[PDB]
């Protein structure tokens, strides 16, 4: 066995398949960073840090010796526990098609939100600087009126052009901004269509992030190093409930500071 | 023979083919639920219920025994009788191309309307909860002005996005709302074109339903379990008329409560 | 895994085999309905109802439509929990041949009694009418004197003959009546031998039932529809005990009302 004690869980194979399907569907639906950043292959449970290739000055041990520490970025393991009714798990085998997988969906959405906020807004406790802070380009402010959002999007694209970066550009919108651009139409077209016409990439729904992000998907700028991908593990169970969790180990590294523009307000 | 005593009917094979063609054409034209919901293969005349996989607490027969009833949803058989002039049936063989199949068309439209209302508006007597009642998403109100319908459609799509559901979205419009969006044009385009641009699915004409419905066609949310599909049977005949009927046995089950948005007014 | 979490139980394979052997032996010993009624093949955990082939009038959804509900009989799941000492389970591997399987025997006898009472005495909460109530033939009264039991048995056979039913006849006796006929002898022969001479079937010991039953085993009259057969499942365990259960899902249907005679007192 491995650390996910799934064999110890009182969950059937059919219920396991349904739970995995629900978690994967929700995570894919609510994730936005993986669509733009480079996702490394999982390094395995052993992997604990990613080498940045740099050196840190440290006080030599003896005279006449120059000592340097090898810099690295630690992976963080993020775990989202959730509990399931054993009645629904048992109902799956009985042919039930509407088992209550809401805790799975909530946990998957929470994990996706944490991952996206880590990639974009950063996670200081994990020594991760997000795309917003690492952006050397000036930060714009989203206007209140949705019809003026294409203006600031064009301004951000102009800033990226002045930064000399190439490759397809993708716009990431928060839930509020995405809703505003979708529900507002101009010239018989929603504002989201205007934004999609502006860039050759795609308009990404990013409910976890704040404001908006404009960045290039040429590759080699944003790296999401994965220790292990999203997995479902088992914690404990009662006679009527099972306590599972969703966990993953990752770090995010930004290499190019001028490859993104961050918008707020 | 089977319960459809077609061999006992005074209807010729050519007239039978014409009647079946008319009934199938009208049913396909006037049906909307089958285009969005999952339609099971017919289970045969024996099938009487669909297992929901759940248990119902019942009072044990003896001490020390725990008893549970197996929950299921009963299929309902819906029959629409209609009568045909024997003169038209006889005229079919004589080469007549304009036989009066209006009763067939009326019966087929009535059966399609009953099926669609059962799927969407529900049929309580058959223990069927429609999509409208089963929708956990908030219910919107269609504005009187047709030009504002894309606004509430975008609002419903935003609600579905907040519900975390994926897959292509299809908008179902009642006869009144479909007529209003078709006959009203904005920016040199009918409002129906705006709605079609909003969603990646299709705008469905649903004359049976009320208001509008926005839902995802990803699959696995709406299930139409069929005992037997639509068939034409024979009841009786006079010297000048034949009494036939259109019948089908079905039930509708909704599995996902957040996969649809219902609009009224 | 399936809903019987046997892999999660702290029970060895040898102890499992002993427990299954004990449960099967006790159930076969104490069961009487399966010897006379037709036992269907298990339909699987999904099966929740059995179609009776009939229609129920329901209030049409729209005008000009005739609607009928498909009648069915729900399966009932009967579970008999029991607890075993972990010391005995561990002793099985150590070569112990006299492990305490009394809880298994008690649970198996209780399940057999519930099944037999359901078949014969009925279980109203499960919408099951027993053989006694479904019997259209008049009900006889068993005399107090065991030597007069062959008289009423012959009377019941005469009633079955007047009902025009054929096939071998089997007499089912309650524990009290079986004990009385066995322990009482006439003409150097127990009364049970007289009863066995009366019918071409067999005298069945039916400790669950009350009074006696005379019925024909020609087939096609009494049907025991099985969802799942008797199985042993796992519930929980302590450091010294394991909580298991015996469960099965079934319904009983009587097709011929004149194929049985029920005796009381």
């Amino acid at each position: 066995m491995n650390n996910l004690y799934r064999d110890l869980a009182p969950v059937t194979e059919a219920a396991w398949a349904e739970i995995e399907l629900e978690a994967a569907r929700t995570f894919k639906r609510h994730i936005a960073g993986r669509r733009v950043v480079d996702v490394s292959d999982p390094g395995g449970p052993v992997t604990a840090a990613v080498s940045t290739g740099r050196l840190i000055d440290v006080k030599a041990p003896t005279n006449g010796v120059i000592a340097h520490l090898r810099a690295s970025k630690p992976l963080v393991r993020l775990r989202v526990p959730f509990t399931l009714s054993r009645n629904e798990i048992d109902d799956v085998e009985r042919g039930s098609k509407d088992s209550d997988w809401e805790p799975v969906k909530e946990a998957a959405k929470k994990l996706a939100f944490v991952e996206d906020r880590t990639i974009f807004e950063g996670y200081s406790a994990a020594s991760i600087e997000g795309i917003r802070s690492a952006s050397s380009n000036p930060a714009l402010t989203l206007p209140e009126d949705p019809r003026e959002i294409p203006d600031v999007i064009s301004q951000a694209l102009s800033e990226l052009r002045l930064a000399g970066v190439d490759g397809p550009y993708s716009v990431l919108l928060s839930a509020d901004v995405y809703t505003k651009v979708s529900e507002t139409s101009d010239h018989g077209y929603p504002i989201r269509e205007h934004l999609n016409r502006l860039v050759d990439g795609d308009i990404i729904w990013a409910p976890a992030i704040d404001g908006a992000f404009v960045l290039t998907t040429r590759g080699g700028d944003f790296d999401l190093q994965l220790g292990t991908d999203v997995a479902i593990g088992y914690a404990s169970h009662d006679t009527d409930t099972v306590r599972l969790y969703l966990q993953e180990t990752l770090t995010f590294l930004c290499y190019t500071a001028e490859a993104s523009v961050a918008l707020s307000h």
